[PDB]
Protein backbone atom coordinates (compact mmCIF):
# COMPACT_ATOMS: atom_id res chain seq x y z
CA UNK A 1 0.00 0.00 0.00
CA UNK A 2 1.41 3.74 0.13
CA UNK A 3 1.47 5.18 3.31
CA UNK A 4 1.18 8.59 1.31
CA UNK A 5 -0.51 9.25 -2.11
CA UNK A 6 -0.10 12.47 -3.86
CA UNK A 7 -2.44 12.16 -7.28
CA UNK A 8 -0.90 8.85 -8.89
CA UNK A 9 2.27 8.83 -7.14
CA UNK A 10 2.78 6.34 -3.90
CA UNK A 11 4.92 6.90 -1.12
CA UNK A 12 6.13 4.65 1.52
CA UNK A 13 7.23 6.28 5.24
CA UNK A 14 11.11 4.99 4.08
CA UNK A 15 10.12 7.52 0.53
CA UNK A 16 9.30 10.32 3.01
CA UNK A 17 11.80 9.86 5.45
CA UNK A 18 14.70 9.85 3.02
CA UNK A 19 13.48 13.03 1.76
CA UNK A 20 13.42 14.88 4.98
CA UNK A 21 16.45 13.69 5.81
CA UNK A 22 18.07 15.59 2.69
CA UNK A 23 16.04 18.12 2.88
CA UNK A 24 16.98 18.77 6.43
CA UNK A 25 20.41 18.61 6.07
CA UNK A 26 20.17 20.97 2.94
CA UNK A 27 18.95 23.47 5.73
CA UNK A 28 21.46 23.20 8.45
CA UNK A 29 24.36 23.62 5.64
CA UNK A 30 22.16 27.22 4.01
CA UNK A 31 22.21 25.67 1.04
CA UNK A 32 19.75 24.60 -1.88
CA UNK A 33 19.81 23.07 -5.20
CA UNK A 34 17.87 23.47 -8.45
CA UNK A 35 16.43 26.24 -10.58
CA UNK A 36 13.86 27.12 -7.28
CA UNK A 37 16.49 26.69 -4.68
CA UNK A 38 14.79 24.00 -2.81
CA UNK A 39 14.11 23.58 0.32
CA UNK A 40 12.60 27.05 0.69
CA UNK A 41 10.01 28.33 3.03
CA UNK A 42 7.10 26.50 3.27
CA UNK A 43 3.55 29.54 3.71
CA UNK A 44 0.63 27.43 5.25
CA UNK A 45 -1.72 29.54 3.01
CA UNK A 46 -3.84 26.55 2.70
CA UNK A 47 -4.26 26.28 6.19
CA UNK A 48 -3.71 22.41 6.34
CA UNK A 49 -3.88 20.93 9.89
CA UNK A 50 -0.39 19.64 10.79
CA UNK A 51 0.23 18.97 14.53
CA UNK A 52 3.71 20.51 14.33
CA UNK A 53 4.63 24.37 14.57
CA UNK A 54 5.98 26.81 11.71
CA UNK A 55 8.46 27.69 10.39
CA UNK A 56 7.78 24.94 7.59
CA UNK A 57 10.07 24.38 4.52
CA UNK A 58 8.98 22.19 1.39
CA UNK A 59 11.65 19.91 -0.46
CA UNK A 60 10.65 18.09 -3.22
CA UNK A 61 9.93 14.11 -3.03
CA UNK A 62 10.26 12.18 -6.31
CA UNK A 63 8.38 9.53 -7.63
CA UNK A 64 11.59 7.72 -8.75
CA UNK A 65 12.40 7.31 -4.99
CA UNK A 66 16.05 9.14 -6.08
CA UNK A 67 16.83 12.09 -3.86
CA UNK A 68 16.27 15.35 -5.45
CA UNK A 69 19.26 16.73 -7.43
CA UNK A 70 18.26 19.53 -9.54
CA UNK A 71 16.56 19.44 -12.87
CA UNK A 72 12.71 19.11 -12.83
CA UNK A 73 11.10 19.03 -9.64
CA UNK A 74 7.87 17.11 -9.93
CA UNK A 75 4.94 17.93 -8.25
CA UNK A 76 5.03 16.58 -4.99
CA UNK A 77 7.00 18.17 -1.72
CA UNK A 78 7.44 17.39 1.63
CA UNK A 79 6.99 19.94 4.37
CA UNK A 80 9.06 19.95 7.43
CA UNK A 81 9.75 22.57 10.36
CA UNK A 82 12.55 23.99 12.05
CA UNK A 83 13.31 21.24 14.41
CA UNK A 84 13.26 18.43 11.59
CA UNK A 85 9.94 17.38 12.36
CA UNK A 86 7.44 16.54 9.47
CA UNK A 87 4.43 18.42 8.71
CA UNK A 88 3.64 16.75 5.69
CA UNK A 89 3.12 15.83 2.33
CA UNK A 90 1.60 17.88 -0.39
CA UNK A 91 1.56 18.46 -3.98
CA UNK A 92 0.55 20.74 -7.00
CA UNK A 93 -1.26 17.37 -8.56
CA UNK A 94 -5.21 18.48 -8.77
CA UNK A 95 -4.40 22.13 -7.98
CA UNK A 96 -4.38 25.47 -9.87
CA UNK A 97 -1.14 27.51 -10.07
CA UNK A 98 0.36 27.89 -6.73
CA UNK A 99 -2.38 26.01 -4.90
CA UNK A 100 -1.60 22.77 -2.97
CA UNK A 101 -3.82 19.78 -1.94
CA UNK A 102 -2.57 17.16 0.44
CA UNK A 103 -1.56 14.01 -0.22
CA UNK A 104 -3.55 10.93 0.87
CA1 LIG B 1 9.41 4.38 -3.07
Amino acid sequence: ACDYTCGSNCYSSSDVSTAQAAGYKLHEDGETVGSNSYPKKYNNYEGFDFSVSSPYYEWPILSSGDVYSGGSPGADRVVFNENNQLAGVITHTGASGNNFVECT
